[PDB]
């Protein structure tokens, strides 16, 4: 590689707070996505029921 391989070793500066985070932002992803189709239906429905 080009990079220290302490940048690796170090991947372990916060797992715990890692995991939650990454959980919350697949989730609050998820949740958008949703939320944006759900308005879109809407929209076309409105546009032509």
């Amino acid at each position: 590689m080009s990079e220290p391989a302490s940048l690796l070793t170090a991947s372990d500066l916060d797992p715990l707070i890692l995991t939650l985070s990454l959980i919350l932002v697949l989730i609050s992803l998820l949740l958008t996505v949703l939320a944006l189709l759900s308005h879109r239906r809407t929209l076309q429905q409105k546009i032509w029921p």
